[PDB]
């Protein structure tokens, strides 16, 4: 899956509420989410992957902040914003969501991570701005433990291609994978001493 390098083992225990998208796929699905997203939403996993996340809207959902989200996904770039979202119950629930695309090393946005942080009022003044530091937090630790298993992923992908080279005797092909292979390890050991 789109997901497997988490992301899924990197990423859904960490004990925040998140899902990721691939927004190179139809209808920018969600490809993980995190075990708390799950008990927050009181969905299960297999009725959430594979679809977007405006299941979560219902009548009180301010349209026009909808469209700053939509407006962010079309421009690529991060936003905050605060809604009334719904539960499975029908439980309302204000979300208040940071939207930030994730980036691969050429600068392309491969997935977006999206954070929320739920409360039963909208919040405003010094507690709305210390829950955005909250979740602009968490996602930036989401995105360079996302980047990591990224890269996972990609040594995963490129020594299965270098063993079919070689399987076939394709040796300028195995040539020109090991370089890449050993450009990919030297980024994973950079980003993991980071992270450590
Ligand atoms: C990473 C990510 C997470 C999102 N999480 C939520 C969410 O928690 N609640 C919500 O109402 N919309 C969420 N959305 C927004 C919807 O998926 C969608 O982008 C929004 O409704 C605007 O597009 P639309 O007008 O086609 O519905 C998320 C989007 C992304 C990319
Ligand atoms: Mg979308």
């Amino acid at each position: 899956g789109p997901g497997s390098g988490f992301l899924a083992a990197a990423l859904e225990r960490i004990e925040k509420n998140f899902v990721i998208t691939d927004p190179r796929l139809p209808d920018n699905p969600i490809i993980f989410a995190s075990d708390s997203f799950l008990q927050l939403t009181e969905y299960s996993r297999e009725e959430i992957l594979g679809r977007n996340a405006r299941f979560l809207q219902g009548p009180e959902t301010d349209r026009a902040t909808v469209r700053k989200i939509r407006d962010a996904i079309d421009n690529q770039t991060e936003v905050t914003v605060q809604l009334i979202n719904y539960t499975k119950s029908g439980k309302k629930f204000w979300n208040l969501f940071h939207l930030q695309p994730m980036r691969d090393q050429k600068g392309d946005v491969q997935y977006f991570i999206g954070v929320q942080l739920d409360g039963t009022e909208h919040v405003r003044d010094a507690a709305e701005r210390e829950a955005v530091m909250l979740i602009k937090k968490t996602a930036e630790e989401i995105d360079l433990a996302a980047k990591l298993a990224a890269l996972k992923a990609a040594i995963e992908a490129i020594i299965k291609r270098i063993e079919e080279a070689e399987k076939n005797g394709d040796e300028d092909k195995v040539k020109e994978l090991r370089e890449k292979l050993d450009k990919l390890r030297k980024a994973y050991d950079r980003l993991e001493l980071i992270i450590r």
